[PDB]
C-alpha cells in the first residue's frame, strides 16, 4: 500500500489506463474488461484490474491536474511495478482544422506548470511520450479505421485561465489539444524510468461552434479506449 | 450547473468547507451536519449541504493539487454564490516542534506553482487568507481548547519532490505545513473576489516519516472540522 | 556597534518602530516618547530610545527600499536583541475606495523584488507579518476608534515604475497600498528569526495623483503611530 | 533571395537535409545526389539541389548552434517553400548504454536556450519532430539493418557549459544525445508551420571522453545520410 | 519640488556627485566646493550646490540600495535638468589582486536586482556607464597619479547575503567591487536619457585580511572625489 | 588541437580578429596582413596568422550566433593563448540618429540569450568589453577621421524575433546596434580571463529596412578592419 493507493503489489497490471474521472475508470473496466475487480478506492480514486482479450489490464482515475496525476503515476511505477501508463482523456481544441471528436495522440506535451523546470534545472525539458507506445496507438487506430492526429498537447494548470491570450499562442505553435495532465505524466515517466502516452478526444473547441451528438461523442470516446487497449496488444508483440 | 458541479444556484451554502478527499467531505456531512443532502456527484467529488447549529453549511471535496482545487473553488464562487471557502486538510510537517495531529492555520501560503506568477505578471503575490477568517479560526480553537499555530503553509505541486533540500529551506523559513492547495485557493479567492482560509491537520512528518493511514486521513481529523465550523458562527456575528 | 548602527547592546528596546524617514523617527521620539535619547546618527539614520506609558520603545528610520531597510532590520535583530519590528509609513493607494490618510495593515506583502526568490530557491515566499502583531494592531486601532484595513501591501523596487499596467493588476488583486519595504522586512524577520509588522498611512493616490507634502509625510501621521505604540502594549499582556 | 541565401523560389526542393559542418553539403551532393546543381554560396554555406532515386532533394549546412540554424531554417520555410527539414549531425552521449556510432533520432529536444520561452510566453514548449518523419527514419534505419534509438536530444547553447552537473540530470531524464540545434529547428518548424527531424550519430561520450576514428566516422556518416534519404522516400509513400 | 527633493529648478548644477551617505554629501561640499549652499534636506537626504574651480557642481546623498538611489537620480534628471550623475561610493573587493583603497571605475554593473529585467522585457540589459564619463575619470586619475581599475561592479540588493556562494562567482567573472547602486543608477540613466558613472574605493575585502590606516583610507576617498570633480572639468571641454 | 580548430599552441597570435562571415578571414589576411599563413581549415572556418606593421595578428571567422562564437573564442583563449579578441561585423540600427555605415563600438552588450544567466547564477551579468580596447578603437577611428559611437549592442538569439515590440524597448534604452554575438564573446572573455571587443558597422535599419550597396559596403568594411588593426597597435602602446 501507498499513501494514496490501498492495494498490494501485483494488484495492478503492468499497464494502466487512466482517465481523469474515477467514475470513468469504473465505466472503462465494466465496458471493456472481463472479470474486472476494484483494487483501489482511497479518496474515491477507483482503480480496477481485469483482462482485455486475455491480457491483464488495469484502469484507474488520475484526478484533474499535474499535481494529482503525478502522485498516482509515481506510486504506480515505483510501488506497483507498472511499466506503462496510458492516459485516456478529453481535451479542448484551438486549431480550426481539429474538430470535435478528433482523436489526438500527444507525442509531446507543452505546459505552463513549473514541475519539469524544477526537475530539469530550470531548462526546457521536452515532455514526450514513449515512441513505441505512440507508434502502437497510431497502428491500432489505423486497424480500427479511426483517424488520429499526432502532435503536441498543452497541459494547463488553470482550466480557467486569467490570460486567454495564451490560446492564440497555442494555435500559432500548432498545439492539437489543451488538457491538464500529459506533461506531468511524461515528467514522472522520465523521472522514474517508465513509459507513458496520452491520448485524448476533443470534447470542446476553446474558440468556436461545432455540433455533434452524445451518441457520437460517446462512440468516439470508446474508440479512444479501443485504441489504447489494442495498442497494448501490439506493444506486447 | 457548472462544468464540474451538477448543482443549481442555491444548492450550496455561502460557506463551503473543502477537504481534498471527497470521502472526508462525506464523513464531515454525516458526522457534523444535520439534514445533509448530497448536491454533487460529478467525478465522485462529493458535495453536501446541511446545517450546523442552525447555520447552513456545505462541504465538498476539492481533489489534490492547485489545478484541481482551482476548478472547484472558481465554480463555487462564480456560479453558486459562495463567499467563503474553508479548506480543511492535511499537511506534512518540517519543523521539529510540530507534531502529528497539530492544527495549523495558514495565514499565508508559499508555493512552487506558477499559477500566481501567471496572475501577477511574474512578480511575488503573497497568497494570504482573509484576516477575519483567520481570527475566527484562532478564536474558535481557543474556545474549544485546541492548540493551533498560525503562519505559512507551503503548497507543493509535487508530493514526490525531487528537491529534498527545499525542505531545509522551508524549515529555515518556518513553514508550518506542506500541503498542495492553499496558495491556489488564495489565488482564486483574490482573482474571483471571495474569501478563503486553509486549516490543516499535520498527518505526517516529512523528516521522521511518521504518519497516519488513509482511513485516518478521512475519518479522524475532528478538531480541525470543529474549529472550521465554529469559526463560521463567529464570522456570522 | 554594527556596520550601520553606532550603538551598543541594550541601547535599543526589544521593539523598534521604523518609518522610512529618519526625520519622522525624530518626530515620533519627540512627540510620543518620554525621556527619549538619540542612540544612532550614522548616515543620518536617526534612532531613539525612550518609553511609552512606561514601556521601553525605540524608533529609527530604515531608509527607502528593501535593500536599505534589510540592512537596518538585520542589524537590529542579530546584534541589538530586537524581537519585533513595526514599520510605520506611507503608501500609495490603487483601490478607488481607499482614501488619503487611511490606515492599512499589511498582513502580507507582495513584491517585485528578487530578494525573497533568492532566499526561497526561486519559489514564491508569502511575505507575511506576525499574526499576533497584526491582531494587536487591529485591536489597538479599534480601541482608538481608528478605521484600519488588513490585507496585502505591494513592496515596489521602483517608485517610478515603467510598468504602469501593473497597477491594474495590483488593483485587481486587492492590494491596499504600494510602498517599498514590507516584503523585505518580512523576509528579514523570517530569515533572522524575529517578528515584524508593517502599518502604512495612505499618503498619495496612484490614480488620482492627490497627495500629501513631504512635511506632512514627516510630522502629521499620528493615528498610525498611536496604533503602533498601543499595539505593543497589547502584545506585552 | 533572402538575407542569408542568394537563391530564388523553386531553387530548393521541398525537402532539405542540413549538416552542421558546411563542407558536408558538397559531400552529400556528390556522393548521394544525381545531377546536383549549386543553388547557394552566401557566406560559404554551399547549398545544392539534386535527386535521390528520382526524388528532388536539397542539402545545405546550417552552422553551429540554435541561432544559426534558426536563420537558415526560417528562410527556407518562409521564402523557399521548404516543407521538411532533416538535420543530420553528431551528438555526445551521457547514457552508459548509448555508444559511439549509435544512431539517435530526436523525437523531442530539450534545451537550455531561451528561444522557445521567448516564443511561448515563458512557458514550456515541447520542441518536437514531426511524428511521421520520425517513424520514416526508424523504418528506413531498420531496412538498412541499423537499430536507431528514439527519444530526447538536449540542444545546448554552450558546448563548453560551466554547469558540469547538468550532464547527470540529462542522464537521469534519459537524454539520448547532446547537440546544439534540434530544439531551435523544431521551434522554427512549429512557428512557421513546417516539419522537421534531427538525426544524430553519437560521436563522443560526454564522460568517457573517447572516440572515434575518421573512417568509422565516415562510414557512420554515410549510414545516417542513407537513413535520412530513404526516410524521405518512405514519407512520400 | 518633487516628492523627495524640496528644491526648485536651477538649484542643482547639471552634474551631481552622489555618495550613499548624506553626511558624506555635506563632507564633500564643505571640503571641495566653494560657496556651497544646502538645497535639499527632505528625509535628511542632504544636497548641496557650490562651485569647483569656478564650475557649478552639486552633491547629494542617494541612500543605500537600488530603490533608494533610483528615486533621487530619476527626479534629478527629469525635474532638475541634471545631465550627469557621478556616484562616489565604497565597495567590497572579491579579487585577490584588488586591494583596500584601490579606485574602481564601474564601466558596467552586474546586479541581482530585478529592476532592469522589469525595464528590459526580462532580457539582459548591460547596465553601463557613459563612455565619455569613464574616459574623463580615467584621464583625471592619470593626471593625479592615481591608479584606477575599469571593469564591472556588482550591485547587490542584500548587503547581508543569505547566499555567500555568489562571491566565488563574482570573482570568477572578474567583478572589481561589490556595492549596491551602480546598476540601478545606470538603468535610470538609460531609461531617462542621461549619463552616469560610478566610482568606488575599496573599503573592505569580502574575503581576506589587509591592513591600512584611517588617514590613508580618507586620503584615497578624497582622491576619488578629486577624480570625479576633475573628470567633470575634462568633459566640459 | 581542439575540437573545432586543428592547430597547435603558437599558431595563433595573441590577438585575433573575427568576422561573422568566414569568407572574410581570407580577405582580411590577403588585404591587410603580410606574410600570412593558413593555420586552420576545420569545417571551412579558415584561420590565418600574419603581421600588420610588424605586429603578429590572426584572423578567423566565428560563425553566426552566440553558441558558435562561444566555441571558437573559448578554444582560442584556453588552448591557443589568445589574450584579445576583436569581433568585426555588422549590425542593424534601431535609433533614428544612427545611420547606415556608422561605426559602433560595443562597450556593453545586452542579450536575450540565457548563456550569461547560466554562468552568473540567474542574475544580471553586465557583458562588457575591455575598456582599453574600447578606447583604442575610439582613438584609432578618430585618427582615421571616423567618428565612432560607443554604447550598448543587443546580441539577439533570433535574427527573426517573434517579438516586434522589443525593438522599441531597445531604442528606448539607447541600443546602438543589433547583432548576434557580442554578449556571448564578452561572457566567454570574462569566464576565461581574457579581453574582448566588438566593433560593428551599421548594415541595416531595423525599421526603415533600407540599404546598402556592396561597394559602399566594402569600403566601410575596410574602414572597420583598419580601425580594429590600428586599435591593436595603440593597445601595444
Ligand atoms: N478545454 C480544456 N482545458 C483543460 N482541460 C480540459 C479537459 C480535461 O478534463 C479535465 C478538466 O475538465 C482535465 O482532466 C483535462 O485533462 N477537457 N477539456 C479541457
Ligand atoms: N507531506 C505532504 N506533502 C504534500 N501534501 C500533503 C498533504 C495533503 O494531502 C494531499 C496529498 O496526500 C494533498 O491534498 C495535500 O494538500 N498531506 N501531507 C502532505
Ligand atoms: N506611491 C508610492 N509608491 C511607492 N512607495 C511609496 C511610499 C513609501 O514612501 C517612500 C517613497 O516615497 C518609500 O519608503 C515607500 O515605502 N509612499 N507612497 C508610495
Ligand atoms: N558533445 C556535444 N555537445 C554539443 N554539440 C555537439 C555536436 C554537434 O557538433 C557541433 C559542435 O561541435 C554542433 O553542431 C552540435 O550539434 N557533436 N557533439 C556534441
Ligand atoms: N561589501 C559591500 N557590499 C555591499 N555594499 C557595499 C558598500 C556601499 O556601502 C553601502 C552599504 O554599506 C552601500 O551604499 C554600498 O554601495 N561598501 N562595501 C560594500
Ligand atoms: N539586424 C541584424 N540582426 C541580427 N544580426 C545582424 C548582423 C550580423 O550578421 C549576422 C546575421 O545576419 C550575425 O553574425 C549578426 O551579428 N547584421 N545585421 C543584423
Amino acid at each position: 500500500a501507498t499513501p494514496h493507493i490501498n492495494a498490494e503489489m501485483g494488484d495492478f497490471a503492468d499497464v494502466v489506463l487512466m482517465p481523469g474521472d474515477p467514475l470513468r475508470a469504473k465505466y472503462i473496466a465494466e465496458t471493456f474488461l472481463e472479470d474486472a475487480r476494484e483494487v483501489n478506492n482511497v479518496r474515491g480514486m477507483l482503480g480496477f484490474t481485469g483482462t482485455y482479450k486475455g491480457r491483464k489490464i488495469s484502469v484507474m482515475g488520475h484526478g484533474m491536474g499535474i499535481p494529482s496525476c503525478s502522485i498516482y503515476t509515481k506510486e504506480l511505477i515505483t510501488d506497483f511495478g507498472v511499466k506503462k501508463i496510458i492516459r485516456v482523456g478529453s481535451c479542448g481544441a484551438v486549431l480550426p482544422h481539429v474538430k470535435l471528436r478528433d482523436v489526438v495522440i500527444g507525442m509531446g506535451a507543452c505546459t505552463d506548470s513549473k514541475v519539469n523546470r524544477i526537475r530539469f534545472k530550470d531548462h526546457d525539458f521536452a515532455a514526450i511520450a514513449d515512441f513505441d507506445m505512440v507508434r502502437n496507438a497510431v497502428d491500432a487506430a489505423k486497424a480500427l479505421g479511426i483517424d488520429a492526429r499526432v502532435g503536441n498537447l498543452f497541459s494547463a494548470d488553470l482550466f480557467y485561465s486569467p490570460d486567454g491570450e495564451m490560446f492564440d499562442v497555442m494555435e500559432k505553435y500548432g498545439i492539437l489539444g489543451v488538457e491538464m495532465e500529459a506533461a506531468g505524466i511524461y515528467g514522472v515517466a522520465a523521472e522514474f524510468g517508465a513509459k507513458a502516452l496520452t491520448i485524448c478526444t476533443v470534447s470542446d473547441h476553446i474558440r468556436t461552434h461545432e455540433q455533434t451528438t452524445a451518441a457520437e461523442r460517446q462512440t468516439t470516446f470508446n474508440d479512444m479506449i479501443k485504441i489504447a487497449l489494442e495498442s497494448v496488444l501490439l506493444g506486447d508483440k
